[PDB]
């Protein structure tokens, strides 16, 4: 139903590749609005699943991932009727990127 598998890292990895995916389409893709509909409901999946583990809450790569699911969630709530700015979208892959990193980091430590 959610499919989200429990494991932080594979979940992560997954919902950053789905966001990047509806993120990338063009605004005038016939599937946008439902690509869009889809990220909103894996990040509030993503937050009920893992905002309740007190050990990830202290990790970078939760932080951070928490800081971007943030920003989008606000865009839409903001300007539903609006396309995510070019400057978001740039920050939100940053902030991605720093997620992946702050994974292995958190991996081999
Ligand atoms: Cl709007």
């Amino acid at each position: 139903p959610t499919g989200l598998t429990g494991n932080f890292r594979e979940d992560t990895l997954a919902l950053i590749s789905s966001l990047r995916e509806a993120i990338a389409l063009p605004e005038n893709d016939p599937n946008k609005k439902a690509a869009q509909a889809e990220a909103r409901k894996k990040l509030n999946d993503f937050f009920a699943l893992y905002r309740r583990d007190d050990s990830l809450r202290s990790l970078s790569s939760f932080m951070t991932m928490q800081t971007a699911l943030n920003s989008l969630a606000g865009h839409y709530s903001s300007y539903p009727n609006r396309p995510l700015p070019e400057k978001l979208k740039a920050r939100l892959e940053q902030e991605f990127k720093q997620v992946e990193l702050a994974l292995d980091r958190e991996a081999k430590s």
